[PDB]
């Protein structure tokens, strides 16, 4: 069933282990076409969370951004974009810490 | 399907969140009668891991023990009983640390 693959992928994207988090993601990507209007809004937000936890900060942003133009005022999406920028600003400091 | 409820409960019992771990457990308890000989050996071992992660050290032992009389030489079960005793010895030190 469709409501059940989500749960599995939700529990997966929550795991402490990166491998479970890739699997949680790929299941969401397959689940994305099969989605309803607001089912997709939810999958997209959870792909961003997963990608963000894998330091795939680029890809994460591309999701949370695409959701944000659909839903400009989702302050849960706003806050998830606010945490992705900070990760990224701190990362690019540590990147050039040796010039 | 039966092979699939396991995965869900396996990913659940692996989670960082206690609530996911209770749900992972209860699914295993329902799954226990439906089991094969060695499917049950596996469920029991994973109920012990889950209970152990919830500091339910009593209940954990009762599983890893019941498996151990079936499988005296499962050194993965032996090692899981070895980690449950240490937890428990350290716990009962901190218990009476004030007399």
């Amino acid at each position: 069933s469709k409501s059940d693959q989500f749960e599995y992928a939700w529990c997966l994207v929550r795991s402490k282990y990166n491998d479970d988090i890739r699997k949680g993601i790929v299941l969401l990507e397959e689940l994305l076409p099969k989605g309803s209007k607001e089912e997709q809004r939810d999958y997209v937000f959870y792909l961003a969370v997963g990608n963000y936890r894998l330091k795939e900060y680029e890809k994460a942003l591309k999701y949370v951004r695409g959701l944000l133009q659909t839903e400009p005022q989702n302050n849960q999406a706003k806050e998830l974009e606010r945490l992705i920028d900070k990760a990224m600003k701190k990362d690019g400091l540590l990147e050039v810490l040796f010039q």
